[PDB]
């Protein structure tokens, strides 16, 4: 198991233009398109990530070029952030992936955020870890994959997921 099929399991993959549990339009494995309601607003975003006039619909190889991108723009925006490359630098290999994921849902300012978990996990206190990163929106909106997320950040194991 590695970090690119962990979230292509928590993300899926969608070929046409979809929204995501938040509202905002999306395609491919996660890749959000604009948080802007519309639909052309979208398209045009999608067809400027892809280079070419799509009508809203990618293939298989165009959504996993996105996908590549964005995972590692995901490890760049870590390395290159104060508060995360530390608790990153810290971390097991396990562990490490499961921040990766956290901040591909939710973007490094997102992550940057919690402080206090950070903190704790830095410190591998995991049981207390866990129990304040589940004290959040994100995991009272998408608990299922809350919940796995930081199983693995509890254990560093990948049981969650298989
Ligand atoms: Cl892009
Ligand atoms: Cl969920």
């Amino acid at each position: 198991m590695n970090i690119f099929e962990m979230l292509r399991i928590d993300e899926g993959l969608r070929l046409k233009i979809y929204k995501d549990t938040e509202g905002y339009y999306t395609i491919g494995i996660g890749h959000l398109l604009t948080k802007s309601p519309s639909l052309n607003a979208a398209k045009s975003e999608l067809d400027k990530a892809i280079g070419r006039n799509t009508n809203g619909v990618i293939t298989k190889d165009e959504a996993e070029k996105l996908f590549n991108q964005d995972v590692d723009a995901a490890v760049r925006g870590i390395l290159r952030n104060a508060k995360l490359k530390p608790v990153y630098d810290s971390l097991d290999a396990v562990r490490r992936a499961a921040l990766i994921n956290m901040v591909f849902q939710m973007g490094e300012t997102g992550v940057a955020g919690f402080t206090n978990s950070l903190r704790m996990l830095q410190q591998k206190r995991w049981d207390e870890a866990a129990v304040n990163l589940a004290k959040s929106r994100w995991y009272n909106q998408t608990p299922n994959r809350a919940k796995r997320v930081i199983t693995t950040l509890r254990t560093g194991t990948w049981d969650a997921y298989k």
